């Protein structure tokens, strides 16, 4: 709808909140795949722009760090190969397929137990009382920390990239090395004892994990479990809330999906495209290059925009439709290559778990109202603030009396 060129500032969350990059990306999409925000930011706007970038990390690299205003980190998602490819295989051993299927018991009963504290209410905020609580409390078991602890490193993770995005005086920077020494101090603490007496939690992985010869250190093992915390945490939170809202919108897919569980796969990769929680990730030129028509140089960063990829017409025909039964549907919710989301298959389980549960425990859910849900001013993972939901009231499973 937009007749003009979008004027914006891609690094200002509000973009990414108000309603209007949608459009914005169509017009990107379609007048300047790799577009220049109004402070000469590149995006990569296009699916053939963004999957070109991420297949050759040879010219864009993960180096530089992948926000845009933060500095780059000692995890393994601001590392190239072949560091990266090493530090990947010693946290998959975190992520085998045989560890998530293990968690399919836990997590039904986590799920359980969140519907427990809602059903007998016949309404409840989807994202305080639903999506917010799960991601977090699955990362909490997962670590095997108690949920005081699981808070606390919630808490701390929160301070720490609240901080990483602006620390410009004496005292922010101190607050921050604060944090870290805080959160450094209490996660190895952790790992101490798993040293010693070793659980089948991830630390114990992570701790026995051995690549090339090579085993974590203690720092390494504490940064690479904040990066878990931050990319599990709210990403799975978006799509849980966002994906709901559009089944809530489409009752004709939503009474499909009561009717059939089988089809629950299908509708979470939909819902996957449609609510992209990671809203860009960035990469840095090692090269000139000109690229979809646009002159980039060496060492400037460019914005891989996944929403912006996931509603591409070229692709997916009819991107802007919802509909559980797309097919094929190879959205980019997870980036694609080298950096492929590391969690996406306990994503994808906690989505097929939660949402099976709610499809069976609250069959006639609906949006409160039909005005648009608030979302987060954030320009790196955003999704639904609210999302009032009404339903009949049914009894608690209590599954642990
Ligand atoms: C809906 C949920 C999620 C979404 C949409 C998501 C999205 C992403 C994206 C876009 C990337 C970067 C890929 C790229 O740049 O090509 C990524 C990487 C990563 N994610 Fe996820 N993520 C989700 C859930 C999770 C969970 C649950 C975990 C762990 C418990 C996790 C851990 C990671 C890690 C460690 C990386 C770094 C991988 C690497 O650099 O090799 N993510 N994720």
């Amino acid at each position: 709808q937009m007749l003009t060129r979008p004027d914006v500032d891609l690094v200002n969350g509000m973009f990414y909140a108000d309603g209007g990059a949608r459009e914005a990306y169509r017009w990107m999409r379609a007048n300047e795949p790799v577009f220049r925000d109004r402070n000469g930011l590149a995006a990569a706007t296009t699916y053939q722009a963004v999957l070109d970038a991420e297949r050759n990390p040879e010219l864009f690299s993960s180096t530089g760090g992948i926000r845009p205003d933060q500095p780059g980190m000692p995890y393994m998602i601001d590392m190239d190969d072949p560091q990266h490819l090493l530090r990947r295989k010693l946290v998959n051993a975190g992520f085998t397929r045989k560890r998530v299927m293990d968690k399919v018991d836990s997590i039904g009963r986590l799920c359980d137990t969140l519907i427990d504290a809602v059903c007998e209410r016949g309404e409840c905020d989807f994202v305080r009382d639903i999506a917010a609580p799960l991601p977090m409390a699955v990362i909490g078991d997962m670590l095997g920390v108690l949920p005081t602890e699981r808070d606390m490193l919630l808490k701390w993770s929160d301070d720490l990239v609240c901080g990483l995005s602006s620390h410009v005086d004496e005292a922010a920077i101190q607050k921050l090395m604060d944090t870290f020494a805080a959160y450094t101090e209490f996660t190895k603490d952790v790992i101490t004892k798993r040293r010693a007496e070793p659980t089948d939690d991830l630390f114990s992985v992570l701790v026995n994990s051995e690549v090339e010869g090579q085993r974590m250190s203690d720092d390494e093992i504490v940064f690479e479990t904040l990066l878990i915390l931050i990319g599990g945490d709210e990403t799975t939170r978006h799509t849980l809330s966002g994906g709901t809202e559009q089944l809530l919108r489409h009752r004709d897919q939503w009474d499909a999906l009561v009717a059939d569980v089988d089809l629950l796969p299908g509708a979470i990769e939909e819902m996957l495209r449609w609510t992209s929680p990671v809203k860009n990730m960035c990469r840095t030129l090692t090269a000139d290059t000109v690229f979809h028509g646009t002159e980039l140089r060496a060492g400037e960063k460019i914005m891989l925009m996944f929403e912006s990829a996931n509603f591409d017409e070229s692709v997916f025909g009819d991107p802007d439709n919802f509909r559980i039964d797309r097919n094929p549907n190879s959205h980019v919710a997870f980036g694609f290559g080298t950096h492929f989301c590391l969690g996406n298959q306990l994503a994808r389980l906690e989505l097929r778990l939660m949402t099976e549960r709610v499809l069976r425990r609250l069959p006639d859910l609906r949006l409160a109202d039909d005005a648009p849900v608030p979302l987060r001013p954030a320009n790196f993972v955003s999704g639904p603030e609210s999302m009032p939901v009404v339903f009949t009231p049914s009894a608690p499973v209590l599954a642990h009396h």
